[PDB]
């Protein structure tokens, strides 16, 4: 019989998962392959129902996927629905797998998408690759290089950002904009820096391991200043919510309404529920509007997943699917395929992930570089160098209506928390 | 005195533009640097005239450059007037640049525009200049698969414009035939073509002979059209770089300004501006398909690429090397070009980026022996070597083309020594 390749999407959408499905597609076609697609991610398998997930699972034929190279989103949906934690949902996968006659099993999503595969991995009976799937930049690749869904998420926040300033230029105001994402700072820095925003703030740039509410405040209180003190009572400052999850528990108490911090049952805090940007412009109009600052949230988060892919992305994710069927041939088995250097290979499961966290390293932005420091000089800012210049500390001393001294004190500290 | 930072664009434009001279002119305003721009690059400052220079010269403040990285073109214009010939241009230019206190000197353009600012270099430490690389095209020899800045934007407004072509062909059946501008290197048409799918490329560095006949250009289409026919599909997109031009041959050139001679331009340098290549191209393949049923169109893409607003990638690009510029004026630098390598924007000097028998920066071309060049091919329609041994396959091509196998094979398989396999 013809062998048989089923697909997956789990986890979070990045613009390009279509890029994957039909690149992986089209290929296997081209070598005589049935190609099927299974809905909602592990859902269904996790089940065991054969019948159940014959209902739930598609032929991915070539008028089928022809043509989503262009679209965002993914055809065959995803879910979050991971079997690794039970051994029972595990062996209820295999068996719809072997029933379904899967020679190859190619998953494409996040960290516990792959460890759903990994746990799920007869490497002759099968064999299972997972495409690391991450919006946030976050992967270990070779710095610089990005990871897929980030070139199309960033330059659509950039176009986003740029109507929020020529608003708040056009009817003065300043936005805090939250971009959502925990994990890393690149997608707000990246969107940021392409639009010119007056300020970013990533958890990264944070010298101390833990982050005081009052600090955040203060970093964007001193731009607003600032910027006042040159005549622009207007801006817009980016703030990645990561921000949150570097929080100490004083801080968080603070940022959920001076109240005791929201709990699922197993005491991990539910960090989704703050509203970082909404209680930072509270804050921030109190200390502020007598001086005519308004201030407004914005969030931008789920409008960047299923944007349709650039087309630095749609390339990308046409090598990493036609990556996948590259190894299933060359007999390569429980790796993850990247592009590193411009070459598509597929890294093994131990020779990446972290077995300390049992899970792909996390790539932070380095703010020691020399593109980060670039960055800042377009930003609005109160340097180390910027305190300790008396003729500047009085315009903005003036520009919030306080005396020189009061400034330096509430201020100049923030050289610590922050690197310079 | 505050010293004085001069600042010019010549060549095309490229999405960015604007992007580099922000970028610069407001590191150099946080510096307490006067920053002037010149009109039309070196087309003013050529004449010597310095009441004509002062008239297109402007004043680059903080208001004038606070959101253009938004902005495609350039603010200032841009010329392809370069003083690299006449010695007496290039006194000119330098009796204004000495005359308007410029210290430095930032020119942003391609190779005869570096040209340029070299020459009026070879000129006592009153002042340093730093030309920018600039090319839509992709051609610079950074390290491999790196971009210059405005190649992201073009091939991503280029995907965007075959997407409608790729949509409107299928549903009102058609062929496109996508004249990508530019005869330097085949980046920006393949990566047009692979991101958006479309069904063909076909650049110069793919064909192993120093020269190109058209009659191989015309059947290297003819058969994947034939190919798609016999796969139900009277339609498709193929791009082509306008690149297979320069590559062409006399007997080939000739066919293509119609059955007769190439124009020339005086000095004998041929006037390849006027060809249309997709156009002839379309002419001859519906002379030789349009009994099957196959309409064909062509349509060229360039002019509207050069001045789209940049998007993300290039306008962090174009900040780094405007920043990247003003840190290699402090630290001394003059006769450099500004580039990214490896993630750092750092002066590589002149010297070292210019071949010896060109005299201009290597041209970096497309390798066709990647990894990547092959991926683009298995997502294009075309008959492979193996493809023509196959019987089946080679009959239902033949059928869909109304002719016997054995004259497919004797037009068509050929081919596969013309283009790379
Ligand atoms: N934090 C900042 N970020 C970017 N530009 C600034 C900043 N502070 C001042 N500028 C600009 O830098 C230039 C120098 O201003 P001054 O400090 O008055 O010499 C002016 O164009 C200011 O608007
Ligand atoms: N040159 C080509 N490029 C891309 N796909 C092709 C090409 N030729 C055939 N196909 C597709 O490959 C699959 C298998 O073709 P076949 O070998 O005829 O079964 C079908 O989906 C065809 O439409």
């Amino acid at each position: 019989e013809a062998p048989v390749l089923g697909i997956l999407c789990g986890g979070g959408p990045a613009p390009g998962l279509n890029g994957v499905i039909a690149g992986a597609t089209l290929y296997a076609l081209r070598l005589g392959w049935k190609v099927i697609g299974f809905m909602e991610g592990f859902k269904y398998l996790c089940t065991g129902d054969v019948d159940v997930v014959k209902a739930h699972t598609i032929d991915l034929t070539y008028d089928i996927v022809s043509r989503i190279h262009f679209q965002g989103g993914t055809i065959i949906q995803t879910s979050r629905a991971n079997p690794r934690k039970s051994p029972e949902l595990q062996e209820n996968v295999r068996k719809c797998l072997r029933a379904l006659k899967v020679r190859y099993f190619l998953t494409i999503g996040g960290d516990d998408t792959a460890s759903s595969a990994v746990s799920v991995a007869n490497g002759n009976e099968i064999s299972v690759i997972s495409c690391p799937k991450t919006i946030d930049n976050d992967l270990p690749l070779p710095a610089d290089q990005s990871t897929f869904g980030f070139h199309t998420a960033r330059s659509l926040g950039m176009e986003i950002i740029r109507n929020l300033m020529v608003d708040s230029k056009s009817a003065p105001r300043w936005f805090l904009v939250e971009a959502m994402g925990r994990s890393a700072g690149h997608l707000a820095l990246g969107m940021a820096e392409a639009s010119g925003a007056h300020l970013c703030l990533i958890p990264e740039e944070f010298k101390q391991d833990e982050i005081e509410f009052e600090d955040v405040v203060e970093l964007v209180e001193a731009t607003i200043l600032k910027r006042l003190a040159y005549g622009k009572n207007y801006g817009v400052c980016v703030l990645a919510e990561g921000l949150v999850s570097k929080m100490s528990k004083k801080a968080l108490y603070k940022l959920f309404g001076n109240r005791e911090p929201p709990t699922d049952p197993h005491g991990h805090i539910l960090l989704d529920d703050a509203e970082l940007a909404r209680s930072l412009s509270e804050e921030l109009l109190k200390r502020l509007g007598n001086l005519g600052i308004r201030i407004t949230p914005k969030k931008i988060g789920y409008e960047l997943r299923c944007a349709d892919p650039v087309a630095f992305d749609a390339v990308y994710t046409r090598e990493l699917g036609y990556g996948a069927i590259d190894a299933f041939l060359n007999g390569h088995s429980a790796a993850l395929i990247v592009r590193e250097n411009g070459q598509v290979k597929p890294v093994q499961f131990k020779d990446l992930l972290d077995p300390a966290t049992g899970r792909v390293r996390t790539r932070l932005v380095d703010v020691t570089s020399q593109s980060f420091k670039v960055a800042r000089v377009y930003m609005w800012r109160m340097s180390k160098k910027d305190y300790e210049n008396k003729d500047l500390v009085a315009r903005v001393a003036a520009a919030g209506k306080m005396t020189p001294e009061a400034f330096t004190e509430k201020f100049a500290h923030l050289t610590d928390v922050v690197v310079e």
